[PDB]
């Protein structure tokens, strides 16, 4: 499979790449991001966005730097787990979250952490260029109904999506003060005007969701998240744009994720030509346990025939993940073919999953 982004060979001299992102365009442009972790694998590091982009369905790639950190400090500055969608307009919006400090985001302050930000760009010409950096935290005109108690928060890390009548929606994680502990929770954030201003949702019901993505069903979200310590992917439904949340039965417990901390995965939605809308989901099995992250594989539900057991389509990466970090990978969907990015040994790696889509079209 394509080596994507490359820690032995690459115009940065980065050491390492994780935390990958992949959007299909409708014009059959592949555009794909990853953290560059130019001293190594760990989190707490300097770290900037870089994107991939190929005109060839992804024989070949032009790459660049999408988003640089605060160049604050040259050990911790960093912007990074992106989460990505495209409007329709077409316009391809990254948002990133920022730091320069040591230590993680949700846990080490029992304040609002203050070299913390989220940091939007955007792009107006099918990835070719990047708007400046605008910052949604640095005062309150960009964001609505964010908690007073909040930590920090940022993306879901992979894909938002668009609602019928054209808001966008992106998933979130937000680590909020709760009686002297800090918890984490999902939620969503929407744009009603193209990515310039957002309103915040409210958080999922259990504490220990963080990333996540959300697909769209007849006005309902539905969420797929990553649920610490639990053994498996969490799922909840909205009827209400992420006010509300209830339990969603049919995937919440479906996906397993093996023994210790969850792992970061995707989930999108497909309509096969027979009418039926499916969600397909990719993440680690994880058998090995932990931070291992084993086989990252890709699951198939059919909303439109809910009796039939989540299925496993294929493991594109069948392989154990590195322990000091792996695991992580983006499905996209668009016009009938299926892509996927994911980390494998310090690398990310690029697959065309099309054939398998054929196969479960029929
Ligand atoms: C459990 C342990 O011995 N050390 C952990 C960290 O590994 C863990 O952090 C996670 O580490 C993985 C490594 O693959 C990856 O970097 C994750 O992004 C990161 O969150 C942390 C969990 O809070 O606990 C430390 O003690
Ligand atoms: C620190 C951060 O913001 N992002 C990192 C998250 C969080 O550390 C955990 O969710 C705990 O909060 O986990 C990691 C991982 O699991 O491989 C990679 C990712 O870059």
């Amino acid at each position: 499979p394509l080596i994507l982004f490359n820690k032995d060979n690459n115009i940065w001299n980065s050491k390492y790449f994780r935390i990958p992102n992949i959007q299909l365009l409708n014009d059959g442009t592949i555009l794909t991001f990853s953290d560059i972790r130019y001293n190594g694998p760990d989190n707490h590091a300097y770290i900037d966005i870089a994107s991939a982009r190929s005109t060839d369905f992804g024989k070949t790639w032009s790459y660049d730097i999408a988003m640089k950190n605060n160049r604050i400090d040259s050990t911790y500055s960093r912007v990074m787990d992106s989460t990505t969608v495209i409007t329709n307009t077409g316009r391809i919006i990254l948002i990133a979250g920022s730091w320069n400090t040591n230590g993680n985001w949700a846990m080490t302050t029992s304040t609002r952490r203050s070299d913390w930000s989220v940091q939007m760009i955007y792009s107006d010409d099918n990835g070719l260029t990047w708007s400046n950096k605008i910052d949604l935290t640095k005062d309150s005109s960009k964001v609505k109904n964010q908690p007073s108690n909040t930590i920090g928060w940022l993306g879901g890390v992979g894909s938002g999506i668009v609602m019928d009548d054209g808001t966008i929606v992106m998933p979130a994680q937000i680590s909020l003060r709760e009686n002297n502990e800090n918890n984490y929770y999902s939620l969503i954030i929407y744009s009603k005007d193209n990515g310039e201003t957002w309103t915040m949702g409210n958080k999922v019901p259990n504490s220990n969701t963080s990333e996540n993505m959300v697909i769209e069903l007849d006005g309902a979200l539905i969420m797929s998240t990553r649920y610490d310590y639990s053994g498996y992917r969490a799922a909840y439904i909205s009827h209400d744009l992420g006010s509300t949340w209830e339990i969603y039965e049919p995937l919440n417990g479906k996906v397993l994720t093996g023994k210790g901390s969850g792992c970061q995965g995707s989930f999108i939605k497909a309509t096969t030509s027979n009418g039926h809308r499916i969600g397909l989901i990719s993440a680690p099995k994880n058998t090995k346990g932990e931070y291992i992250r084993d086989n990252i594989a890709v699951y198939m539900i059919d909303f439109d025939d809910l009796s039939k057991r989540v299925q496993e389509i294929c493991i594109p990466y069948p392989k154990d993940g590195n322990k000091l970090g792996g695991g992580y990978s983006c499905l996209s969907f668009k016009n009938s073919h299926l892509s996927i990015v994911y980390e494998a040994n310090g690398n990310i790696e690029y697959q065309d999953l099309t054939p398998y889509y054929s196969l479960i079209n029929k």
